[PDB]
């Protein structure tokens, strides 16, 4: 009951966005759950997209300036109580990647009651990014309820 | 992150009650947590006390009629993500005998940042059982948010 891990592709948008939203909401709830993020194909040294940094701060007052994209290791699957995919395709690859704990790898929507994918907003204007951030916050509000 | 183990001395009064209303709260909310009980020196086969069964029935609408006293073994501690003792006595007894299980062993009050014990309503008037039920319900409220 400590850590949930969000994983996407480049680890520059969705998963680091969900990460910041989870950690800020949980710290404000006193809940002993923290979040981190990784990517199935992450460009390592890179920061979160400026587009993602802006929306979290402007819409929620959340700062994710310290996010650096990180490739998903087996270890982050070891140190997590739960692994949440940003898309079904992410969930698809995770059963393949690290010799399964498929019992703890879900898509974020399916773990919370719906099916589908989280919109990948990379290269999109700052309205779709707002929808992405907003879609994420809502999904996170029911997840913490379960977590 | 699914199991919490409430620890009594005889697993007849507080632990069945603490387990009872936790689930009832964990039922209302959509929460992936479950409660179990045990006693440090429980006589097996014994039901929860009739006062506990009636104070929980009248006040909160939960039953616990199907509870039976279980003495704590090694099966319950391993399967527990978290184990909460009603009193510091139950906590100490466990940690002295079970070191390095101690990382998940805490007292019901100290886990929610408080101090003290939930006292035994053994043979006490219903009002005492009632008062103990209220404290438990209040403490479990804090518990569920932290979990
Ligand atoms: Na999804």
């Amino acid at each position: 009951s400590m850590r949930v891990l969000f994983v996407c592709t480049g680890n520059t948008c969705r998963s680091p966005m969900a990460e910041g939203i989870f950690n800020a909401k949980s710290k404000a709830l006193g809940k002993d759950w923290e979040a981190k993020s990784a990517g199935v194909f992450a460009p390592e040294g890179f920061p979160a997209s400026s587009e993602a940094v802006e929306v979290l701060k402007k819409e929620y007052g959340i700062d994710i300036s310290d996010h650096r994209a990180k490739s998903l290791r087996e270890e982050d699957l070891k140190g997590a109580d739960l692994v949440l995919a940003m898309a079904f395709s992410h969930k698809r690859s995770l059963v393949s990647q690290y010799p399964e704990y498929a019992d703890k790898i879900f898509t974020i929507k399916e773990f919370v009651g719906l099916e589908g994918d989280v919109e990948d907003p990379y290269g999109m204007p700052l309205e779709v990014y707002k929808k992405t951030a907003e879609e994420l916050s809502g999904l996170i509000d029911k997840l913490i309820e379960k977590l």
